[PDB]
């Protein structure tokens, strides 16, 4: 049947998208309800952002410092304030496509659509993992700031991710709808570590067990191993050690399928330990990472 | 800046599916203007699937036998006729949100997004390729025919795909807008063979280039090839023979690069020869054929 990197429908949040410019720099911004949201770097200058006082160069700005551009219509900024690293730019109009939406702060390992933008004009949809060090592997070019993450809970729009900054990984960094960054990243232009980039053993679990409904089970062995076994085989390999919570989590794909998620460590163990040997498990020749549990219901249950 | 398998923004065909209903049958529904496009194999039964007659089976069935569902509202069905393998229902309503549209037959090797779709409403969207034997590898359950592909044209959407069948190699097959398959396949349940699965040579050097753009340049030798030498690895490897049209399609990536697109073909050669020896690109430890040098370019330059 098939199993695919997919993400949620766009059309909620494409109504949402605008374009903000103050003084030469120009990104995207979030229009809900009579709010605006950005990205405060959108204040600096090519030489502020070495070290900004976002507080000293928010003061030399006003109201009509700001333009938000709705398509070709220009809204009224009536008020603004900073949250942490986002702009919130109050405006006279009131968003008339502003679906009912939630700001939450996505876990790791949880996964979202990014309607990946350009001058408040909707490009392109992928699905990213909040990784364990709180980075995501996009795809952002000079213009993307401001792009949301989100995800679609039959009718309401949980945004959990707005774009700010590319590492030298050529890993991608943001915030929250609030405005605090995932992970120890700040909006100034110097050199930023994140952490051991860790797999999400999870979602590797999740993905072969993917695998096997979809009747891909060569990776299976005669073995079985213990959770305190494969978590120190796991450390070795850089993934996060497995718990009774991730066993629990992925009982309804072991009930589908009859393979004890103990008895997939194993497989898993061995794999980690031998490789692949050139073949592949869904059109992949290395582990994937990128789908939780839930993406493997979704898309193994037709959600 | 990071490259990833990303689809255009789904809102304009969202508001263009609807529920198709004939018996027992439910399956999605394409409503443009005063017209609605399904799968002809809506009209069958579990049995009649063996060898249908469609003319015989459709000769049973009046307009009223449709039931045409956009979200809560049912559409008068005034009119039916049959296109090749797809059911035009025309009804009373003319779909309000119908965007700018054209209907055309995508060549092997060109790209589209699928909004894979149940009971008419949009679960998600990914980008397939119309592969060399014309099937594509989705992500399709009981439920998603009728599901479309399609490309954006700044404002005018492109349909190209209407999903009817999985195929035993778990690989998927449907028609244009105007009911004719790609590829030799037929809407019956009948063993159906997709030939032999060749790789995309151009969609190949299009990703090793974006690669190169990407900073991720180890799989760069220093050798030289011909075409005609290039082509007797391509075939040895069931890649598709590389041409002049190829070559000059290429231009602007080797341009922006500085590297011939010759020289890359030698460095694709040493790759099928020799392998990745447990190295990646692009974060991937085979070979991908599922970007147009377009999708490079437009996610290479932003678009
Ligand atoms: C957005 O602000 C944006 O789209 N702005 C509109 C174009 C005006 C961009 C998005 C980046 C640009 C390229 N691809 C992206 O995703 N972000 C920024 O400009 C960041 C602003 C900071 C204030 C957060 N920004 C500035 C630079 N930071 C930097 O040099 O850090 C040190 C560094 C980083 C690195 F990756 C490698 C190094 F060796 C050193 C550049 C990176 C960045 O995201
Ligand atoms: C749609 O018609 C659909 O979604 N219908 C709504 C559920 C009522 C489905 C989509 C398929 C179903 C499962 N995943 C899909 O993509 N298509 C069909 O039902 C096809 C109808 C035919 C008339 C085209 N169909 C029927 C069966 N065909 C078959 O058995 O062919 C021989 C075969 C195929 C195979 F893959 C392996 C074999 F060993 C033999 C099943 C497959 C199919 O797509």
């Amino acid at each position: 049947s098939g199993f695919r990197k997919m993400a949620f429908p766009s059309g909620k949040v494409e109504g949402c998208m605008v374009q903000v410019t103050c003084g030469t720099t120009t990104l995207n911004g979030l229009w809900l309800d009579d709010v605006v949201y950005c990205p405060r770097h959108v204040i600096c200058t090519s030489e502020d952002m070495l070290n900004p006082n976002y507080e000293d160069l928010l003061i030399r700005k006003s109201n009509h410092n700001f333009l938000v551009q709705a398509g070709n219509v220009q809204l009224r900024v009536i008020g603004h304030s900073m949250q942490n690293c986002v702009l919130k730019l109050k405006v006279d109009t009131a968003n008339p496509k502003t679906p009912k939406y939630k700001f939450v702060r996505i876990q790791p390992g949880q996964t979202f659509s990014v309607l990946a933008c350009y001058n408040g004009s909707p490009s392109g949809v992928y699905q990213c993992a909040m990784r364990p060090n709180f980075t995501i592997k996009g795809s952002f070019l000079n213009g993307s700031c401001g792009s949301v993450g989100f995800n679609i809970d039959y009718d309401c729009v949980s945004f959990c991710y707005m774009h700010h900054m590319e590492l030298p990984t050529g890993v991608h960094a943001g915030t929250d709808l609030e405005g605090n960054f995932y992970g120890p990243f700040v909006d100034r232009q110097t050199a930023q570590a994140a952490g051991t980039d860790t797999t999400i053993t999870v979602n590797v679990l999740a993905w072969l067990y993917a695998a096997v409904i979809n009747g891909d089970r060569w990776f299976l062995n005669r073995f079985t191993t213990t959770l305190n076994d494969f978590n120190l085989v796991a450390m070795k390999y850089n993934y996060e050690p497995l718990t009774q919570d991730h066993v629990d989590i992925l009982g309804p794909l072991s009930a589908q399928t009859g393979i004890a998620v103990l008895d997939m460590c194993a497989s898993l163990k061995e794999l980690l330990q031998n490789g692949m040997n050139g073949r592949t498990i869904l059109g992949s020749a290395l582990l994937e990472d990128e789908f939780t549990p839930f993406d493997v219901v979704r898309q193994c249950s037709g959600v």
